[PDB]
């Protein structure tokens, strides 16, 4: 029996299913617009399906049936596509590649799990028949990783990358600096990577990158159909960049490079004028590296900071993102700092965040803020699932599977007009974890949710039968060599 049509997460727009399934065989093969946006479309997909089928799969741009890729005019837009399954083949079209790459995530779900496999694996290969037809709810579909606290390689980012490529997000968050850590080469102040970005927390060996090195994340990202978000967090949690160069430091001493977790405790020199040579030299050598659209210029504070000169940091920081062409955003605190025009602010509050502060990001949203929501009891995947996980953090309460599933975006924030809101984030934090397979048990199995609540329609969104679908993603969770948190709300066979 093929895994039913609508067994996909996020769950698609429309699903119909009817008719017989597509049986993959060894003549198969994968025929593309004769094109390179084309081409390399196909031949990701045959990567994927020639190790466990055995079969070859040519990709050409000739011959009936099989599995068609096709970029095509239609209601699709620049990330939507359909699948048509029946037993003379599989066509996805679309009117954009990341359309097609999205339906490629789609049909990798209706396969056998054993279809990830990295060798041959016995058949059969069936596409329930019908067909679906899916477009994004929202267009800001986002995770983050941070690679301040412990540090990732390029190849452990990559790695990254391909997990949230499974589930249509569409933007990767770097947080590439942070008080243990920073993570980007600039040229203009090199102590910031080669000293500054010396250690982790825990006191290990660090890390940084080369700008080959990010170049090479933004590349393999954008291939992946993921823009990359790049944040420098200010004026808090600067203490590698404190650390690095004695003058930003409002004392005229550089502190000692942080290996601990705590919280708060960092600041630039808001009034002195190198804090903006500084911040200008690093967001201008860090906007050439960066084709995407945004900046994410941070708004941590610290506890000592006085709203004044927050206030007054932003409105000196804001417009130096436009004068590299970008757009900027900043985490929720940025509401009270005048957000400039096109500004969008990520909000990171829980249930208990006060009214205030909660009505004051509403007021921003109603002035024509866009909100970008990631609440820190809903989709911080490095919180706790219960007291009793082994990692991760517990100050925004315990996050069980359903928690950050249920609930709807546009229905969340009072007094948030739904228009502003233009997505969600899944933020990955490190201070606990050092190893790709801890970032995989924290990340899944919630990731998946995160990315529906971003993608599907408001209709499709229901916690008993979502619960099902999640479930059914398990076997292919093994099968690709991923670790993930067995939660006992969920119904795993």
């Amino acid at each position: 029996e093929p895994t039913p049509l609508d067994r996909v997460i996020p769950a698609p727009a429309s699903v119909e299913p009817g008719g017989a399934p597509y049986r993959i065989t060894r003549g198969t093969h994968i025929r593309v617009d004769d094109s390179r946006e084309a081409r390399r479309v196909g031949d990701y997909l045959a990567d994927l399906l020639r190790p466990a089928t055995g079969y070859r799969l040519p990709v050409t741009s000739h011959g009936h049936g099989g599995i068609r890729l096709r970029l095509a005019e239609g209601p699709y837009g620049d990330e939507g596509y359909r699948l048509d399954s029946g037993r003379e083949g599989v066509t996805i079209t679309a009117r954009k590649a990341a359309g097609l790459f999205h339906g490629v995530q789609t049909l990798r779900q209706l396969l056998p799990a054993a279809v990830e496999k990295d060798s041959a694996q016995p058949g059969p290969w069936l596409v329930a028949g019908g067909t679906i037809e899916d477009t994004p709810r929202y267009a800001w579909r986002s995770a983050m990783l941070d690679v301040s606290r412990h540090f990732f390689s390029v190849d452990e980012v990559k790695r990254y990358i391909d997990r949230v490529a499974l589930y249509k997000y569409n933007k990767l968050h770097l947080h590439i600096s942070d008080d243990q850590g920073w993570r980007l080469a600039i040229d203009s102040w090199p102590r910031l990577a080669t000293y500054g970005g010396s250690t982790e927390v825990g006191g290990g060996p660090g890390g940084h990158y080369t700008k080959a090195d990010y170049e090479e994340i933004v590349r393999y990202a954008a291939s992946r159909h993921l823009e990359v978000v790049p944040e420098i967090d200010m004026p808090g949690h600067t203490n590698a960049a404190l650390a690095s160069y004695a003058e930003l430091n409002c004392d005229g001493v550089a502190p000692p490079l942080y290996t601990g977790t705590k919280v708060g405790f960092s600041t630039l020199c808001v009034d002195k004028d190198v804090t903006y040579d500084f911040v200008d030299d690093v967001l201008g050598e860090l906007a050439a590296l960066t084709p995407g659209r945004y900046l994410h210029i941070g708004g941590d504070e610290a506890h000592s900071t006085p709203q004044a000169d927050f206030v007054a940091f932003m409105k000196r920081v804001q417009p130096i993102v436009a004068k590299y062409g970008k757009t900027v955003v900043g985490w929720h605190q940025l509401a009270g700092a005048e957000p400039v025009e096109g500004a969008l602010v990520q909000y990171w509050g829980l249930d208990r965040t006060s009214d205030a502060e909660k009505a004051q990001v509403a007021a921003a949203a109603r002035n024509g803020t866009g909100l970008i929501l990631s609440p820190a009891d809903r989709t911080y995947l490095d919180m706790k699932y219960t007291k009793d996980t082994p990692l991760g953090l517990s100050w925004a309460g315990y996050v069980e599977v359903r928690r950050s599933y249920d609930w709807d975006p546009a229905a969340y924030l009072p007094g948030a007009p739904a228009e502003a809101v233009r997505g969600v984030e899944a933020p990955l934090w490190t201070e606990t974890l050092s190893d790709p397979d801890q970032l995989d048990f924290m990340a899944f199995p919630r990731l998946p949710g995160v990315a529906e609540l971003g993608w599907s329609p408001a209709s499709t969104h229901d916690w008993d039968t979502y619960k099902v679908r999640l479930a059914g993603q398990a076997p292919h969770w093994e099968a690709m060599g991923i670790d993930y948190y067995r939660s006992p709300q969920v119904p795993w066979t």
